[PDB]
């Protein structure tokens, strides 16, 4: 029923050469409204605090959420975030909207996609999107 | 007289496969009672956020208090703490709950240890305690 | 006419046998002093926590202004700080004061490099103030 997706450091910023053109504020709400289509709620949250990522994944990991997790920068960087998600019991999509196999090889390693359900990459913020119909399907 | 025990990153969150059935407010109460019979006093602390944990090694390094360590991811992946705590003049004695050395690849190499008086890994939460009575004897 | 001097983690412990003997305090008074002498304004803003880092390199993206940055350890680990300096469309110019190819190999990689417009390393605080001279006589 309840969906948590949480967003990393500069994705606040979104708005267009390789994230798109549709900002944070229209991203959320293409997010609840799609939620809503699929009798589902989504919780969309932002920040570019790691300490706060991490408290917003360890309620997840307590009410027994699931999580679609964009971590920017932080996917190939955070041990802390990746031990954060592996308590999760509910399921977690790492989503990323550019393809980043396609980008600097730095990007191309991930920490959280080990312990993910499963990942998106490249489908701009219809990876979102997907991610949510996965767990209204699942 | 005066120890400082740092906890960083989801190190709130213990208590049991990995890390143990101890919570981190029992580790606390064990840590302060060991410290006591040693004739110490442990002051100990916990945080998910980088910069709050470098505030504390800075009050550590002013005050030339010794620091038992446990950075938590971090310990895998930030220079910044590192050159935090090589500032301190007083031992930094680094543990690990688990024995990190039996797990994946990238948890075997640390930033702390090459500027650490020692390591104490696998020992589950004792090896806070017998860091303290190296400190305590030292 | 404004730029943005930015120090990242430790910086404010300036003050001695591998970053020298000037305080922080001292560091923003050259700075101002140099900067007035140059015809510009430098803001200089110091901190511990990469979000608040991010939140100024954002900032300076939004006013079009030139950064001059010392990321401190998160040179040579933050993806994150990376891509939002990615934003800038002024000038961004790296210093170290140490001379990190002399240093751990580690030091030897940054995330910034690739994208700055240049980097000085090794001379001290005067690299701020060559920076500042760079940015005035262009
Ligand atoms: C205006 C602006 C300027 C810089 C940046 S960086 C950013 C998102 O950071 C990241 C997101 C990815 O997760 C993705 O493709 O969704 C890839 C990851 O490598 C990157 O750090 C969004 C964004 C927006
Ligand atoms: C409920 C729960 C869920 C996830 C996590 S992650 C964690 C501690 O993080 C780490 C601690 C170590 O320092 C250690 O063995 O003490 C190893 C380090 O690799 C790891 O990130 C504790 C903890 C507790
Ligand atoms: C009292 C004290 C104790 C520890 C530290 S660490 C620090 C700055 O950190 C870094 C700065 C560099 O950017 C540089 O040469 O300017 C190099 C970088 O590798 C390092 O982490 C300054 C500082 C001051
Ligand atoms: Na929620
Ligand atoms: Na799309
Ligand atoms: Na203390
Ligand atoms: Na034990
Ligand atoms: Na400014
Ligand atoms: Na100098």
């Amino acid at each position: 029923l309840i969906v948590n997706v949480i967003n990393g450091p500069n994705l606040g910023r979104l708005g267009p050469a390789v994230y798109g053109g549709t900002t944070h504020d229209e991203l959320v709400a293409l997010i609840e409204r799609e939620a809503a289509e699929l009798g589902l709620k989504a919780v969309v949250r932002q920040s570019d605090s790691e300490a706060q990522l991490l408290d917003w994944i360890h309620q997840a990991a307590d009410a027994a959420e699931p999580v679609i997790l964009n971590a920017g920068g932080l996917t190939h960087t955070s041990v802390a975030l990746r031990d954060a998600c592996a308590e999760l019991s509910a399921p977690l999509i790492e989503v990323h909207i550019s393809n980043v196999h396609a980008r600097e090889e730095f990007r191309r390693h991930s920490y959280l996609s080990p312990i993910a359900t499963g990942v998106i990459v490249g489908l701009g913020i219809q990876g979102y999107l997907l991610a949510l119909r996965y767990l209204a399907e699942h």
